[PDB]
């Protein structure tokens, strides 16, 4: 089932309030057809160039950060183009990224929350409608809408009673969820 990891300071927080404000603050980094820049706005993956077991992006406004894991590849120009597809594990949130490709990984100085065991699963044939792009995308865009869709079914899957609207301790109670050190 998903599982949850959270520090403390979001014990009393619904996971849609946690999400919509951590989405709003971050961001839309603009990763747009005449906006995109290399170092800038892209992020990057480990190996990379533009596939691997993460990627992660910091917004430069800000040093808001999340990192994507699972089994990851990115299109490019190939069609269909700008696709982000594969599996995809799991999202961690937080600022001040550190690492890369040349560390052999990125990681949050501060991860707030994240969220394991996701189960996303999309081919390159669904291009920008699979689930991974749509979540992914959506978070670049500073809208974790996508994201939260998906937790909420992956809640509901554990007990109906279960959702986004649940704060991070009521899911610890339900088995879903653990804290970690503010
Ligand atoms: C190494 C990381 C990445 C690089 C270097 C990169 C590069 C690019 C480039 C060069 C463009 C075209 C810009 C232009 O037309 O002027 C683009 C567009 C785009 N990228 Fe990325 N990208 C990266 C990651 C991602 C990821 C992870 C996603 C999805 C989750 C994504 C989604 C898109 C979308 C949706 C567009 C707009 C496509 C269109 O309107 O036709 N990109 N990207």
């Amino acid at each position: 089932s998903i599982s949850i990891s959270y520090s403390t300071t979001y014990s009393g927080w619904t996971v849609a309030d946690y999400l919509a404000d951590w989405s709003a603050y971050f961001g839309d980094v603009n990763h747009r057809p005449g906006q995109v820049v290399d170092g800038s706005n892209t992020g990057g993956f480990n190996p990379g160039p533009f596939d691997g077991s993460q990627y992660a992006l910091k917004s430069t406004a800000s040093d808001a950060a999340f990192i994507a894991g699972g089994d990851l590849h990115y299109t490019l120009f190939s069609n269909p183009s700008a696709t982000l597809w594969g599996k995809l594990d799991s999202i961690a949130l937080g600022d001040t990224l550190t690492g890369g490709a040349s560390s052999g990984g990125y990681a949050l100085d501060s991860q707030e929350v994240s969220f394991s065991n996701l189960g996303l699963d999309s081919p390159i044939a669904q291009g920008r409608d699979g689930t991974v792009h749509k979540v992914v995308y959506g978070l670049m865009s500073g809208d974790s809408s996508a994201l939260q869709g998906q937790i909420d079914a992956l809640l509901k899957a554990v007990d109906p009673s279960l959702s986004i609207n649940s704060t991070f301790d009521q899911l610890a109670a339900a088995g879903v969820a653990h804290a970690t050190p503010a």
